[PDB]
């Protein structure tokens, strides 16, 4: 029993960071068989940042300009090309480490574990939730670039996101490992700010299941809505509409509470109009929307890796 | 920028986990140099739990009744013993995996990580505090058992907790890895529940401290209390008297932001008094206790390990 915001041990991704140093800059770097990806604004100075051109910038850089430490032991960058907004430096020894692992793509409302880093050293690792603006709510410190966020599946090491920048409303945005931002940001100085977001609603009827499941009833009811009642409510209060496919996806939280899952909703529905008065679930006092359901049945069932 | 519950990274500690089984009850190892470190209850049958003489279990089993995996290689045990409530279990090899290591316990309110194993295998790692009643709200399944929780300072990894049972308010108890119960509790059978618990004052002071470092500073007020007229109001709604000494732990923080503690303390008495009216702290609507002065510092500054 028990329901907690869990990360993936991060002991097969602390194996693959390293620091990768470009004149005055420092940052960290994923070190997969022979190649390091890392942010490619390490080739920047701050005067490149209000307008960069890294075609220009990365023809003028040698593969002696790329410093590349793993722990103590030095790396010899035998090669440097762009992939997009990372770079790949080809070093001349494969990570004897590297995991099995796959580069992939996620979307709104999947989480992932951060292993947040600084100097090539894991300091610290968290679970995160890719908001519908597609930027995340973490925590990195100046020198955290380059730190990668992943999910674990069997022993398969999925990296889904590396950290750029820090918008002016403190939340982060990054790309995928092949370098391809999340969503409408740019790794030069601009205006950019993170739009408007929603709150990811099959999530949060996710955690309800949890809190079920973890003994919290107070706020079940007797009433049931339809998917189109439901959603004429939530998107007044800026939740993200439900759809058959969400329903679907819940059924097995839906079979193991044997609670309906637009039963739940008039749940949500109520706590939405009527907030929670005092009261809370599992630990909170409001509505938690970075659980998926997945996340939920992992924890609430003995999944392991 | 950015506040999370972030756990110490998992490595070092996951090279140390390792499957115990003895007769059919299966649990986790803690596998250190040549010892193996589980809870002695994996010795008991369930007729045994009523009330079991551990001495006489134990007494009455050979080296040859554990069977010990780390992964796939079996480990031969080549001795046995008690010291508390856990077994140590000697085997023929030397863990090569072992990091430098302490055992150390740990007080009320001191945070540390959990990694929740099963069947030998991590699964997820988060953050716990010891809370006054000497519980931990963690999230554990059946298997977690020898589960461990740690610190890492430096490169030395520091074992506080490894578990034992849940209580039937679904809150967690164990002992330290000398075997010593945290608490009141005991490995059998019977009536024990936790007791009364209080809020970690000093951790919601601390917390408040990373809310303004991040931005949040719409619950500060011009006032400032004495310690005495604080503990008068805090002692009311349930929370733990605040000291000298936590004023004192306090400073740093208060260093870096210009705001005393006494001031903070003001802001506390209000939150208290007036509740939030519809706000949040840190993407909280409750008043958080499970982030010590230490682990604000070393999320809001650099530090590594």
């Amino acid at each position: 029993s028990g329901f907690r915001k869990m990360a993936f041990p991060s002991g097969k991704v602390e194996g693959c960071m390293v620091q990768v140093t470009c004149g005055t800059t420092t940052l960290n770097g994923l070190w997969l068989d022979d190649v390091v990806y890392c942010p490619r604004h390490v080739i920047c100075t701050s005067e490149d940042m209000l307008n960069p051109n890294y075609e220009d910038l990365l023809i003028r850089k040698s593969n002696h300009n790329f410093l590349v430490q793993a722990g103590n032991v030095q790396l010899r960058v035998i090669g440097h090309s762009m992939q997009n907004c990372v770079l790949k430096l080809k070093v001349d020894t494969a990570n004897p480490k590297t995991p099995k692992y796959k580069f992939v793509r996620i979307q709104p409302g999947q989480t992932f574990s951060v292993l947040a880093c600084y100097n090539g050293s894991p300091s610290g690792v968290y679970q995160c939730a890719m908001r519908h603006n597609f930027t995340i709510k973490g925590s990195f410190l100046n020198g955290s670039c380059g730190s990668v966020g992943f999910n674990i599946d069997y022993d398969c090491v999925s990296f889904c996101y590396m950290h750029h920048m820090e918008l002016p409303t403190g939340v982060h945005a990054g790309t995928d490992l092949e370098g391809n931002f999340y969503g409408p940001f740019v790794d030069r100085q601009t205006a950019q700010a993170a739009g408007t977001d929603t709150t990811i609603t099959v999530n949060v009827l996710a955690w309800l299941y949890a809190a079920v499941i973890n003994g919290d009833r107070w706020f079940l009811n007797r009433f049931t809505t339809t998917l189109n009642d439901f959603n004429l409510v939530a998107m007044k209060y800026n939740y993200e509409p439900l759809t058959q496919d969400h329903v679907d996806i819940l059924g097995p939280l839906s079979a193991q509470t044997g609670i309906a899952v637009l039963d739940m909703c008039a749940s949500l529905k109520e706590l939405l109009q009527n907030g929670m008065n005092g009261r809370t679930i599992l630990g909170s006092a409001l509505l938690e929307d970075e659980f998926t359901p997945f996340d939920v049945v992992r924890q609430c069932s003995g999944v392991t890796f």
